[PDB]
């Protein structure tokens, strides 16, 4: 349940550690990962509908949230910022 991931700043940062290789990934957490991932440099082009709208919901309350994490994600995914395009159209839908 992505809602209650975002809302609280608890269950938010180990997931965000788990798509850093910072910290640990709970099962789900990998495949949050992975849509983070495919969400950031393939327009998650992999994901489910189901899968696009929690991705883009965490990607998003992290973008404007926990910037700090946001730039590190980037730095992760994009490091040659390649993927603008494909990450903002997805994100601007």
């Amino acid at each position: 349940n992505i809602d209650e991931i975002i809302e609280n700043r608890k269950l938010l940062v180990p997931y965000i550690k788990c798509t850093l290789d910072q910290g640990r990934c709970t099962p789900e957490g990998r495949e949050l990962k992975a849509h983070i991932k495919d969400a950031m440099q393939t327009s998650c082009s992999k994901c489910t509908e189901k899968q696009k709208k929690g991705a883009r919901k965490v990607v998003r309350h992290i973008r404007a949230k926990e910037q700090e994490y946001w730039k590190q994600i980037l730095a992760k995914y994009d490091p040659e910022d390649q993927y603008k395009e494909n990450y903002e159209t997805f994100l601007a839908a």
